[PDB]
C-alpha cells in the first residue's frame, strides 16, 4: 500500500497495485469495509478483463451470444495513502469504464453506484479521504450478472482509472466547448471564427474574482491566438459560464487524409497568477448531410465508406489498450475506411484519440435498447432513471471531438413502434440537443426491412420517429433506399448495417454455391463471399446498392473486426464462440473480403488472388482476382491462362467505376490445378503493368518464423508489439492449411499479453503460452514493462525448426530522437561442411521505429566449426554505432541411427510409406523419399515382426524400421453376397419376434409386387426415448453405400433421426457424412456414408411422430477395416548401452552424471512383447530424452525420461 506518486500533473494514473478476487462459492461478506484481509488476493494492473482469463464453460449463463465466458460478481481493492503534497486541494476519482452494476465503497462507506458501465463516470472523494495520513481502503464491487448482453462484453475494470487533483477553483468536469459557427462561410475569407463556451466551478467557502487566459496552440507547439476576459465574481459552489471569441487566420482544416488539430490551453487566474490549467484538442471542420447530394466534408463530396465495430480488442479481451485500438484503426484505414460506427454503446477514449490522429469519422451509439430490455439483466432494467444521465454524459464527453459527426440514439429497439417509443425518442433527442447542437441525431431501424425485395410500407410511428431525428439509418433495408427518398424528400438516408455476411479465414468450400445461414460439419464459413444470414446480403450486392445512389451517404458494413460471441450461423453450437462477420479476423490477419473492399474503395492500384494453390492435381479450382485495374492475366507457371477486363461504367451523375459486362465487380477464372507458381499482373487501360501479385504452392512444413509489426516499442509498460507466427515451407512460403501447436516463450523487459489464431470454432484459452495455428498463422502479443531493454520471443513446434525474434524497448523520453535502439541478430542453419553467409549490411533499429540497414564488419571465421555438428555464435561490428552485432549459426546433419516403426499382419504387406524422416541424433527433422526392402510372404503369413531396410534417396545412410503385428487393410472393391460368411449378424435394443431383424438384408422391396418385408418395434409399453440397431463386421474393405429405408403401418412411422456410429474396436463414435433425410414415405432414397473402421456399426433413433414406434424395411451394411491390437509394458532401459541408476516406475525422471564436454549419449529403450516405444536419441547438450510407450488397450502407460547431466567446466 504505497502512497500515490504525484508531480503536479493535473491527472494522475491510478492503475497501479490493486488486488482482485472473483466470487465462486457465494458472497464474500465483509469485503467492502477496511477490516478485510486481502493478503492472499492476487495483484494486477487495471486494464483488465477477468472474463477473458477464464475458460469456456459450455454451461455458462451466457450462451453462444456471449462466447460462453462466465460472468458473475468480482471484487477489487486498493490500499493507498495521499502524499502531503496534495493536502488541502480538491481530488476526485474518475473511472473511464466498468461493466454492469458497479457499487463502490470507500473507508467502509458507500461511495456510489453506476449501472450503465459502457460510459465514464466520476465521484467526488476529497472529504472522504483520511487527511491524517492513514491508509485509505478503496473497494469496487462489480456485479456483471452474466445474462446481460448480446455480444461478449468482458467484466471488471476494463478501462483506465485516474485521479484528478485540482485547486478548489477549477474548470468543470467537461467545462470546455470549442465550436466554429458559420465556418462554411468564414472559410471563404480564410478566417475561422471560434467560440470558447468554457465553464468554471468554485468549491471555496467564499466567492473569488476569477479571470481566464486561453491560447490556441498550433500543432507544432507555437501559439496562434490568445484571449483574456474581464474579471467576474465566481459565486461559491456554482458554475459561472464564460464566452470568448477569436479568429484564426488561414486555418489548417481537419480532413480524412490530413488530420490536423489545434490545442487549447485555458489557464484560470485568481490573484493575478495561474491557479489551474486545462488542455483540450479540437479541429476546424464543417460537414453537411444533404437529402439529395448526401455527405460532403468541407466543400468536398465523399461517400461514407464505413464499418461497424465492437469494443472487443481481441486476445486482450475487453481491456482497453492504446496500441491495440491504434492497430485496429490503422488496418481499417488501410482498407480504405472513412467512418467507424461504434458498436451499440459509447466509444472508449482511446478509440476517439485514434480516430482523431488517423482521421476517421465516428458515430457514437447511446443504448442497445430502451426501457424494453432484450435480456433479463440488460441495461433496460435501469433505463427510466439513468437514460438522461448516460446520454448527457456521452454527449458532453464527445462534444469537443472533431472526429465525431453524429449522435446515434439507438439501434434495433423493439418498442420503437409504440407511441411511448415515440415519446422516449423525442425526450432523448431533446436531451441530446440540450448540450450539443452541431451534430445530427439518428437511429438505426430494422423493422422497415420486411420483404427485402419490395419497398415495404412504413409503419406510422416509425415515420414519426424518422421525422424526429435529423438523419435516418437503415438496417439491411437496401430495398427501401430509393423509395423512401422519393416518398420523403426531406429525409437524409444512410446504411447503418449492411451485408451481414459470414466468412472464415482460409476456408474455400462450395465455391459455386450461395447459401443463406447454413451450418456445416467443420464449423466454418466459406471465404468465397457466398455465405450470409438470411436477412443479410453479399458484399457485392450491398456495395452495388449503395454505389448507384447519390443521396445515400454511405453504408456501414457490419463487423469490420470479428468479435467474441454472436456466432449467428451456428446458434447454440458448442465449440463455436466467435462471430464470423469479420472482414479481419480476431487476431488481426485480414481475410479476402479485406482485399475486395480495398479494391472497391482505395484508389491505389493493387491485386489479390483469392484461393490458395495447394489443391489436388487435375482439379478445377475457382480463382477470383480482386482489383481496380482495367485488365488482368494469370501466368500459370509460365503460360497465360486468359485475360479478363472491366468496363468503365458511369453512374447516373457520372461517377466513374469499373465492372464487368455480366455485372460482377470481381474477375474470375476456372483453372485446372497444376502444382507450381501462379502469378497475376494488373494492366492499365493502355495494357501497361501497374501492379502485381502471386500465389505459389507450398510444401511440407519447415519452420515457425516470427514477424513483428513494430520492432521498437516504448517502455511505458503498456505499449504492445504484435508478433505473427507463420508455419512456412523450407522455401519460406506459408503453408495454406497448416494447423499445428505452437509453444511460445518470452523473456526480457516484456510479458506475453496473449495469443491468438482467429479460429472462431476453437475453444482454446487466449491467456496461455501455447496456441494451435489456424490456416497457417497465429498471433502472440507481448507488452513492454517499465524498464528499458529488449524483449526476446521464442517459438517452437514439434518436428519443425524453432525461431526467435527480438523487440526493443526504449524509454518514452528516447522516443523522439533517432538514437540507436538495437540490432537484430541473424539466425542461420546450414548443413555440415557448408560455409555460412553473413549479409554485408544488417538492419540497425533507431528509436522512433525509424530502422534502416547499415554497413557491417564481420569478425574472422574458422572453418573447423562447420566441418562438424554443433552450435556456436559469431560476432561483428557496425561503423555507425559502438553497439556490437551478433549472429547465431546452427550446423547439423548426419550423426547416428534413427529409430522408427511400422506394422503388418497376415495376408498384407507392411505399410511402407514412400518417405522417410532424416531424424539424425542432432534434432534434424528433414523428410526424404524412401523405398523399403522387399519382404517375402513367408515372413508375412505368420505372427511376428521383422526388420525392413529403407533405401533412402539422396542420403548416405539407410533407414531402419520395425514392425507391429496389427495392421489390416486390403481393398475397396464392391461386394454383392457371400456364399459362406458369419459377419452379417445384427442386434437391437428391442425387436418383435414376429418380425425377424435379419430380413432387412434380403435385397427385396415391395415397389411393384413382392412379399412384404419389414421390422417392428411395437410394444405395449411406450418406448419413445429411442432404440438403436447394430451390425458387426470383420472385413478388410471400404463401405460403398448404406440403406436406411423405412416401412410404415397403422402403428409404425419413420425415425425422427439416425445417429449413426462406428466401433473401431474400443468404443462407439459417430460416423462422418451423415446427411440424415426428412421423412421419405413415398419414393426411394440412397445414402453414401463415410468409410470408417466400423467393426460394429450402430445408429440410434427416435420416433418422428411420438406416441408411435419404430420400424425398418432394409438397412444393409457392407464393409469394415481393423487397425490395432495388444502389447505389453516397458521392459528395457539403457544409456550408452549401460544400465541406469534407481530406475523404477515411481520416480518421474532419471539422469546420468557425465564428465563435462562429453559427447551426447545414445539412449535406447525397448518394451515387452514388441510394443510401440517412442525412442528419442540425444540431440543437444540442454534437454532431456522423454519416452512414451503403448501398452494394453486403455490408459496404461508410464512416462520414462532420461536427462543428460554433466559436471562443472
Amino acid at each position: 500500500g504505497n502512497s500515490v506518486s504525484y508531480d503536479g500533473e493535473r491527472r494522475v494514473n491510478f492503475n497501479e497495485n490493486w488486488r482482485f478476487q472473483r466470487e465462486t462459492n457465494g458472497s464474500i461478506a465483509g469485503a467492502q469495509n477496511p477490516g478485510f484481509d486481502d493478503s492472499s488476493w492476487r495483484k494486477l494492473n487495471l486494464p483488465h478483463d477477468w472474463s477473458i482469463e477464464l475458460d469456456f464453460n459450455k454451461n455458462s449463463l451466457a450462451t453462444h451470444e456471449g462466447g460462453y465466458l462466465d460472468g458473475g460478481i468480482g471484487w477489487y481493492r486498493k490500499t493507498f495513502t495521499i502524499p502531503e503534497s496534495m493536502k488541502g486541494k480538491r481530488i476526485s476519482l474518475d473511472f473511464d469504464g466498468v461493466y454492469m452494476n458497479s457499487t463502490t465503497y470507500l473507508n467502509g462507506e458507500v461511495l456510489g453506484t453506476y449501472p450503465f458501465g459502457y460510459n465514464a463516470f466520476s465521484y467526488d472523494i476529497s472529504d472522504k479521504l483520511y487527511k491524517d495520513g492513514r491508509a485509505n481502503v478503496l473497494v469496487v464491487k462489480v456485479n456483471n450478472t452474466q445474462p446481460s448482453s448480446r455480444w461478449y462484453s468482458g467484466s471488471g475494470i476494463y478501462r483506465n482509472v485516474y485521479l484528478t487533483v485540482t485547486d478548489p477553483i477549477h474548470v468543470a468536469r467537461y467545462g470546455t466547448f470549442v465550436t466554429t459557427p458559420n465556418l462554411e462561410k468564414s472559410i471563404k475569407e480564410d478566417r475561422a471564427d471560434v467560440n470558447i463556451k468554457t465553464k468554471i466551478s468554485n468549491d471555496a467557502a467564499e466567492a473569488k474574482q476569477v479571470k481566464i487566459k486561453s491560447t490556441i496552440y498550433d500543432g507544432a507547439g507555437n501559439t496562434v491566438q490568445t484571449v483574456e476576459t474581464e474579471e467576474k465574481t465566481a459565486a461559491a459552489g456554482t458554475v459561472t459560464p464564460f464566452e470568448q471569441n477569436t479568429v484564426i487566420k488561414q486555418p489548417k482544416l481537419w480532413s480524412i487524409d490530413k488530420p490536423y488539430r489545434y490545442n487549447l490551453v485555458t489557464e484560470v487566474i485568481v490573484g493575478g497568477q495561474t491557479v489551474d490549467t486545462y488542455e483540450t484538442k479540437f479541429g476546424v471542420r464543417y460537414f453537411k448531410f444533404d437529402e439529395n447530394e448526401g455527405f460532403s466534408l468541407n466543400g468536398e463530396y465523399m461517400k461514407l465508406h464505413g464499418v461497424s465495430m465492437h469494443h472487443d480488442l481481441g486476445a486482450l479481451g475487453a481491456a482497453t489498450n492504446a496500441r491495440g485500438v491504434e492497430r485496429q484503426m490503422q488496418i481499417m484505414k488501410d482498407m480504405g475506411v472513412n467512418a467507424i460506427r461504434v458498436t451499440h454503446n459509447p466509444a472508449s477514449p482511446e478509440l476517439l484519440e485514434a480516430a482523431n490522429k488517423l482521421g476517421l469519422f465516428i458515430i457514437e451509439e447511446a443504448f442497445d435498447s430502451w426501457a424494453q430490455s432484450k435480456k433479463p439483466y440488460d441495461y433496460g432494467r435501469f433505463f427510466n432513471a439513468w437514460a438522461e444521465h448516460d446520454i448527457k454524459e456521452m454527449v458532453d464527453r464527445g462534444k469537443n471531438e472533431p472526429a465525431i459527426i453524429m449522435w446515434s440514439i439507438g439501434n434495433e429497439i423493439y418498442d420503437t413502434t409504440n407511441a411511448a417509443g415515440v415519446e422516449t425518442a423525442r425526450n432523448l433527442v431533446g436531451w441530446v440537443k440540450e448540450i450539443d447542437t452541431t451534430r445530427p441525431t439518428t437511429i438505426g431501424e430494422d423493422k422497415t426491412r420486411g420483404d427485402k425485395v419490395n419497398v415495404t410500407p412504413i409503419n406510422s410511428y416509425i415515420k414519426e420517429i424518422f421525422n424526429i431525428v435529423d438523419v435516418v439509418g437503415l438496417n439491411y433495408s437496401e430495398n427501401n433506399y430509393d423509395g423512401y427518398h422519393k416518398q420523403n424528400p426531406s429525409w437524409k438516408l444512410y446504411g447503418s448495417e449492411t451485408s451481414s455476411a459470414t466468412r472464415s479465414r482460409g476456408v474455400y468450400t462450395h465455391p459455386y454455391q450461395y447459401n443463406q445461414s447454413t451450418k456445416y460439419a467443420d464449423l466454418q464459413q466459406s471465404s468465397y463471399d457466398n455465405d450470409y444470414v438470411g436477412w443479410g446480403r453479399t458484399a457485392e450486392d450491398a456495395w452495388k446498392y449503395d454505389r448507384d445512389l447519390k443521396h445515400i451517404a454511405g453504408q456501414f458494413i457490419w463487423t469490420g473486426f470479428d468479435y467474441i460471441g454472436e456466432p449467428t450461423p451456428y446458434y447454440n453450437s458448442y465449440p463455436a464462440k466467435s462471430s464470423y462477420f469479420g472482414a479481419v479476423d480476431t487476431a488481426g490477419f485480414p481475410k479476402d473480403i479485406f482485399y475486395y473492399y480495398q479494391s472497391q474503395w482505395k484508389k491505389e492500384p493493387m491485386v489479390h488472388l483469392l484461393p490458395h494453390w495447394n489443391w489436388k492435381e487435375g482439379e478445377k479450382v475457382r480463382v477470383l482476382a480482386y482489383t481496380n485495374a482495367s485488365k488482368v492475366e494469370l501466368v500459370l507457371n509460365g503460360e497465360s491462362l486468359g485475360e479478363k477486363n472491366y468496363d468503365n461504367k458511369q453512374t447516373s451523375w457520372g461517377a466513374p467505376y469499373k465492372e464487368t459486362k455480366d455485372g460482377k465487380t470481381y474477375l474470375e477464372w476456372a483453372v485446372p490445378f497444376k502444382p507450381g507458381k501462379l502469378e497475376a499482373v494488373a494492366k492499365d487501360e493502355n495494357g501497361k503493368v501497374i501492379a502485381r501479385d502471386q500465389v505459389v504452392t507450398a510444401g511440407e512444413p519447415a519452420s515457425v518464423r516470427l514477424t513483428a509489426d513494430r520492432k521498437v516499442v516504448k517502455a511505458d509498460g503498456t505499449d504492445l508489439s504484435f508478433i505473427t507466427a507463420d508455419i512456412v515451407d523450407s522455401k519460406g512460403i506459408v503453408v495454406p492449411d497448416a494447423d499445428h501447436l505452437i509453444t511460445f516463450n518470452v523473456t526480457g523487459q516484456g510479458e506475453l499479453a496473449g495469443v491468438d489464431n482467429g479460429n472462431a470454432s476453437s475453444v482454446e484459452r487466449y491467456k496461455d503460452n501455447k496456441r494451435k495455428a489456424f490456416s497457417g498463422k497465429a498471433l502472440a502479443i507481448v507488452q513492454s514493462s517499465k524498464l528499458s531493454g529488449k524483449i526476446t520471443v521464442h517459438a517452437s513446434v514439434a518436428g519443425l525448426s524453432s525461431d526467435s525474434t527480438s523487440v526493443f524497448t526504449v524509454t518514452p523520453a528516447d522516443h523522439d530522437k533517432k538514437i540507436v535502439a538495437g540490432i537484430d541478430d541473424v539466425n542461420l542453419t546450414v548443413d555440415v561442411n557448408e560455409a555460412p553467409k553473413l549479409p554485408s549490411e544488417i538492419k540497425v533499429y533507431y528509436s522512433d521505429e525509424s530502422a534502416a540497414a547499415k554497413n557491417v564488419t564481420w569478425d574472422e571465421v574458422d572453418p573447423k566449426q562447420y566441418s562438424t555438428v554443433g552450435e556456436f555464435t559469431v560476432e561483428g561490428s557496425v561503423e555507425g554505432t559502438s553497439l556490437k552485432a551478433k549472429a547465431f549459426v546452427i550446423v547439423k546433419g548426419i550423426v547416428a541411427v534413427k529409430p522408427y516403426s511400422t506394422a503388418t499382419k497376415v495376408g498384407v504387406q507392411p505399410v511402407l510409406p514412400e518417405k522417410a524422416t532424416l531424424l539424425y541424433s542432432d534434432g534434424t527433422t528433414k523428410g526424404a523419399t524412401v523405398t523399403w526392402d522387399e519382404i517375402p510372404e513367408d515372413k508375412l503369413a505368420k505372427e511376428g515382426r521383422f526388420t525392413v531396410e529403407g533405401s533412402v534417396e539422396g542420403t548416405d545412410l539407410k533407414a531402419n524400421v520395425y514392425v507391429r503385428v496389427t495392421n489390416e487393410v486390403k481393398s475397396v472393391n464392391i461386394m454383392l453376397q457371400e456364399q459362406g460368411s458369419a459377419y452379417p449378424k445384427l442386434e437391437a435394443t428391442f425387436t418383435n419376434p414376429a418380425d425377424n431383424l435379419q430380413h432387412l438384408n434380403d435385397g427385396i422391396k415391395s415397389y411393384t409386387n413382392n412379399p412384404v418385408n419389414r421390422w417392428t418395434n411395437w410394444t405395449r409399453t411406450p418406448r419413445d426415448a429411442g432404440d438403436s440397431i447394430t451390425v458387426n463386421f470383420g472385413k478388410k474393405h471400404v463401405i460403398n453405400n448404406l440403406d436406411l429405408f423405412v416401412f410404415t403401418d397403422s402403428g409404425t412411422v419413420v425415425p425422427e433421426k439416425a445417429e449413426v456410429q462406428y466401433w473401431d474396436g474400443t468404443a462407439w463414435k459417430d460416423v462422418e457424412n451423415l446427411t440424415q433425410p426428412s421423412p421419405y414415405v413415398v419414393e426411394k432414397n440412397e445414402l453414401t456414408f463415410d468409410a470408417v473402421a466400423t467393426e460394429k456399426l450402430k445408429f440410434h433413433l427416435t420416433p418422428s411422430v411420438k406416441g408411435k414406434f419404430l420400424a425398418l424395411t432394409e438397412a444393409e451394411v457392407y464393409a469394415d477395416q481393423i487397425v490395432m491390437g495388444e502389447t505389453a509394458k516397458l521392459q528395457s532401459i539403457t544409456v550408452n548401452g549401460k544400465a541406469l541408476e534407481g530406475f523404477d516406475h515411481a520416480k518421474k525422471n532419471y539422469e546420468l552424471v557425465l564428465p563435462y564436454g562429453s559427447e551426447l549419449p545414445k539412449i535406447e529403450a525397448a518394451a515387452a512383447d514388441n510394443a510401440t516405444v517412442t525412442i528419442l536419441p540425444a540431440f543437444s547438450y540442454p534437454g532431456t530424452a522423454k519416452l512414451f510407450v503403448t501398452s494394453e488397450d486403455g490408459k496404461v502407460t508410464t512416462e520414462y525420461s532420461i536427462g543428460v547431466s554433466t559436471e562443472e567446466p
